[PDB]
């Protein structure tokens, strides 16, 4: 299958998903010198007080926080959004070295890791008619640097031994995502596509322009995951980030001055 190996990694994604070189590819570096800010966006609507976290996943590819996605409980509003979306997961990207790990990238510098929020616009009814569509999901992006811990963090960090192969699920109710954002909810938005297969272009993103911090341990952990199913030769979980896609015939947009 696709992966981020030696052999499968995104720069062979083309041959099954050709989308791999369409027109609205993520993630994309973010240039904050020709970014325009723009008058037109609203401030974002983040309202994830009634959130209903579910369970923990570890897909192969990275680990799923999962929530209930059939009422609106948790959604993200306004921004450059019109209408509504619900949460359904968010998960992280990282890398195997503090210097790597995110997708999107400012002014070539790439952060340790990388958070995807991922939400998908009611009118469609559920996520798998959204991809189908250009307007279907709103991407919420934080960087994280290494620094101080991230306190709210630490609950995902902890369950993460319980997960640490292909296809261990969890329990994980009752988990708060406010306490994974930064202070500032100043983002840059532009229109682009899914990271991993199949790429779908349909994504509104919206990357904060405010990182978080997570410590040294925190992230240590993280890196502890396994990309192999249990009884397998062990593949560290490190390095599954897409790297930056050509911009072509698009705008990035600013919400600050
Ligand atoms: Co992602």
């Amino acid at each position: 299958h696709w992966g981020y190996g030696k052999h499968n990694g995104p720069e062979h994604w083309h041959k099954d998903f050709p989308i791999a070189k369409g027109e609205r590819q993520s993630p994309v570096d973010i240039d904050t010198h020709t970014a325009k800010y723009d008058p037109s966006l609203k401030p974002l609507s983040v309202s994830y007080d009634q959130a209903t976290s579910l369970r923990i996943l570890n897909n192969g590819h990275a680990f799923n926080v999962e929530f209930d996605d059939s009422q609106d409980k948790a959604v993200l509003k306004g921004g450059p959004l019109d209408g509504t979306y619900r949460l359904i997961q968010f998960h992280f990207h990282w890398g195997s070295l503090d210097g790597q790990g995110s997708e999107h990238t400012v002014d070539k510098k790439k952060y340790a890791a990388e958070l995807h929020l991922v939400h998908w616009n009611t009118k469609y009814g559920d996520f798998g008619k959204a991809v189908q569509q250009p307007d279907g999901l709103a991407v919420l992006g934080i960087f994280l640097k290494v620094g101080s811990a991230k306190p709210g963090l630490q609950k995902v960090v902890d369950v993460l031994d319980s997960i640490k192969t292909k296809g261990k699920s969890a329990d994980f109710t009752n988990f708060d995502p406010r306490g994974l954002l930064p202070e500032s909810l100043d983002y840059w938005t532009y229109p682009g596509s899914l990271t991993t297969p199949p790429l779908l272009e349909c994504v509104t993103w919206i990357v904060l322009k405010e990182p978080i911090s997570v410590s040294s341990e925190q992230v240590l952990k993280f890196r502890k995951l396994n990309f192999n199913g249990e009884g397998e030769p062990e593949e560290l979980m490190v390095d599954n980030w897409r790297p930056a896609q050509p911009l072509k015939n698009r705008q990035i947009k600013a919400s600050f001055k």
